[PDB]
């Protein structure tokens, strides 16, 4: 599925109890202080949260922060990255 696709299915596959706690680790790790957090940051968020993302999704970040140059990421992206980890997760 696109992005934009899993922009849509993302609030709707995913849990709400999930989604507020996905933001618990990025509302902490805000770079920009609003609504965005660093793609280097967003690494770790996986890792405090205890979720193991793919070196294809890890890959994804730090591509971008050469694209990007001061490395942010909104929650959108964020949130929407865990769709397809949470579908090939166990």
């Amino acid at each position: 599925a696109s992005m934009e696709d899993l922009q849509a299915e993302a609030r709707a596959f995913l849990s709400e109890e999930m989604i507020a706690e996905f933001k618990a680790a990025f509302d902490m790790f805000d770079a920009d202080g609003g609504g965005d957090i660093s793609y280097k940051a967003v690494g770790t968020v996986f890792r405090m949260l205890g979720i193991n993302p793919s070196k294809e999704v890890l890959d994804y970040l730090k591509e971008k922060i050469d694209v990007d140059g001061s490395g942010t990421i909104d929650f959108e992206e964020f949130l929407v990255l865990m769709v397809y980890i949470m579908k090939q997760d166990a």
